[PDB]
């Protein structure tokens, strides 16, 4: 199997999968929508909780997988459990991060597509002080890229730039995945985390600087800073927390127990596993939660940057941010700057989430990586045909996958892991070659705390909410439902013929 040359590739590499869009773009619209503050109690918590453990979790299901050549959940969730419902529950770990990957991909293309049109120069003209009249243009912008329906039927018409520029960023994934692990994964994390790291904190250096007579970055800060002990009762608010932490640390989406699969049977993933979980908290809330946020509110105020984020999740990255960056001097290139930082994130977490099928299809069914990584781009790409022209389907797809998925996958990968594995057995897996051993009363928040944490808030999930998104979305929504539906269907067969290739080679070993 190959295996992570160095501790810092591997770090870096981990890193780069967890750092990316929902750091910068996910987190603030989470954040500014659920009261700020009042959000990072909730927040901090499911991170103690429910993020730090998991994390750890992963990490020594792929470990232990890729000790005996298997890196996705289908064939590690079976040697967890020699059941065949196993096989099955473990297809959601190449469903996940396949249908994550459909629409986050197309998401990055617009920050390469922004990115290049904010180089040159082709953004629109603004005018020379009513807030309207400067993000009005920015949102057009947006509009025209991704074709944002005009009349009644619910489709998108994206432009032919948008469309050249997808194609172009499926063909950068591809060239890191298909020079591997140690040559691709781990070589352009080497390059990628510093520049991401260099670019963020100057444009929060930037963005600590914006005076207008409407506030301060400070307030911006002040605003995501103060707590509010009067929301902690607000279920909400909680699924809103730990949706995040499960989403900004790819947890749940079989991605960092794929990832975790090169690592040597005798390396450390405990300090290794918090050190990029800690990574990512701190790129999140120190350098996502400072750019967005305290810009917003400088320009606008506290109550208009909050009405901003609830009215449309992309309109703070992609519409607010480069307006009000167009209202100072070299803003243009700032916006360059924002987009590729963007970019960089969304590209080391991207190439994270394909790898899980590339992983499958060489371990399993046993393709070389060049056609491994091309049959994977080639489904992506198909499939994001769906997102990038039938409205409301990246929504779809970031709930079922994305959003509940991930909480669903946890929830039931812990308990593959700590209850039916084994807890004493799982606790002995993770701490084994540990750099420093996991904090004892962990034990104890694994197999008791985190389980009932989740089932608690997926009770609460299908109940008080999942009931309105079955009952009052447009009909089309069940294009993108079937869809996924029938990939789920595809990956199942897939497993299928692995068993019965498995079955063929051992009968050949006799
Ligand atoms: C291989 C699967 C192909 C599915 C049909 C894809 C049709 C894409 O069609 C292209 O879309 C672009 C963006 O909207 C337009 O700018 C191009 O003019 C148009 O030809
Ligand atoms: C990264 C480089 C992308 C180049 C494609 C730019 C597409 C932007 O725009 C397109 O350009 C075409 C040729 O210039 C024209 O024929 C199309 O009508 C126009 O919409
Ligand atoms: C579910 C995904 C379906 C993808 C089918 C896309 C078919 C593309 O259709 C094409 O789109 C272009 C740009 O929007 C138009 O200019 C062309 O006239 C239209 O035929
Ligand atoms: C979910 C997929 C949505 C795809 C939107 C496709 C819009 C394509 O465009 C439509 O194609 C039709 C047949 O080719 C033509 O008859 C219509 O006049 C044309 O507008
Ligand atoms: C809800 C989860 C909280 C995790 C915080 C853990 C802080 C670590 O706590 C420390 O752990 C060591 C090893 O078990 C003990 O020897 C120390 O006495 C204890 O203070
Ligand atoms: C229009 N709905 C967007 C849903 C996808 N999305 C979310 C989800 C919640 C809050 C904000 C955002 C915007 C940023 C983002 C980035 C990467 C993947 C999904 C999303
Ligand atoms: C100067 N060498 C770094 C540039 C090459 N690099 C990048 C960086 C950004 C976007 C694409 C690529 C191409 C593929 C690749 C693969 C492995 C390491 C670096 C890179
Ligand atoms: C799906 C994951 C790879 C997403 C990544 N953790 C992010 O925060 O953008
Ligand atoms: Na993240
Ligand atoms: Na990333």
């Amino acid at each position: 199997r190959e295996h992570w040359a160095t501790r810092l590739g591997l770090i870096l590499a981990m890193a780069g999968n967890a750092v990316g869009l929902g750091n910068f773009l996910r987190f603030p619209v989470q954040a500014a929508e659920n009261g700020g503050g009042a959000f990072m109690i909730p927040y901090i918590i499911a991170f103690l909780l429910v993020g730090i453990p998991l994390m750890w979790i992963e990490w020594a299901m792929g470990r232990y997988g890729g000790a005996q050549g298997h890196g996705t959940t289908p064939a590690i969730f079976y040697l967890l459990w020699r059941n065949r419902f196993a096989k099955i529950l473990g297809v959601f770990g190449l469903w996940i991060p396949l249908v994550v990957a459909i629409y986050y991909v197309y998401i990055e293309s617009w920050t390469l597509g922004f990115a290049i049109k904010f180089l040159v120069g082709l953004v629109p003209e603004p005018p020379p002080t009513d807030p309207d009249s400067i993000l009005r243009p920015f949102k057009e912008f947006l509009y025209s890229y991704i074709g944002v329906p005009k009349g009644d039927e619910p489709i998108l018409k994206p432009s032919l730039f948008a469309y050249i520029v997808f194609l172009i960023t499926m063909f950068i994934n591809v060239s890191i995945l298909i020079r591997g692990i140690s040559k691709g994964i781990e070589r352009f994390a080497k390059i990628a985390m510093p520049t991401l790291f260099i670019l963020a904190v100057f444009l929060v250096i930037r963005v600590f600087l914006l005076e207008t007579p409407n506030g301060t970055a400070a307030d911006g800060l002040n605003f995501l800073w103060t707590p509010d002990f009067e929301k902690l009762k607000d279920p909400g608010v909680w699924i809103a927390a730990v949706g995040q932490i499960f989403f900004t640390l790819s947890l749940g989406f079989g991605a960092i127990i794929t990832y975790a699969s090169y690592v040597r049977k005798d390396q450390d993933i405990v300090l290794s596993g918090l050190t990029a979980a800690t990574l990512n908290e701190k790129a999140e809330v120190i350098l996502g939660g400072s750019i967005s946020i305290p810009a917003a509110v400088a320009f606008f105020g506290v109550a208009n940057a909050v009405a901003i984020a609830k009215a449309g999740a992309f309109n703070l990255g992609f519409i607010t941010l480069p307006a009000i960056f167009s209202q100072t001097a070299g803003g243009t290139f700032l916006g360059f700057l924002w987009f590729f930082l963007l970019f960089f994130a969304g590209l080391t977490s991207s190439i994270a989430i394909m790898q899980p099928m590339i992983a499958f299809l060489e371990d399993e069914l046993k393709l070389s990586r060049k056609h491994a990584v091309l049959w994977t781009a080639a489904i992506v790409f198909f499939s994001a045909h769906l997102v990038m022209f039938l409205n409301k389907s990246l929504d779809e797809m970031d709930f079922w996958a994305g959003t509940i998925g991930v909480v669903f996958f946890g929830l039931t990968e812990l308990i593959i892991f700590f209850w039916i594995f084994g807890a004493d057995k799982a606790w002995e897996e993770i701490n084994r070659g540990g750099i420093i051993k996991v904090p004892r009363i962990y034990y104890y928040v694994m197999r008791y705390i985190t389980p009932a944490f989740l089932a608690v808030l997926l009770v609460v999930w299908a109940r008080e909410y999942i009931p309105k998104i079955m009952e009052e979305t447009h009909w089309t929504v069940w294009i993108t439902r079937f869809y996924i539906i029938g990939l789920f269907l595809f990956l199942t067969f897939l497993v299928f013929l692995a068993e019965r290739r498995r079955n063929h080679e051992s009968a050949g070993t006799l």
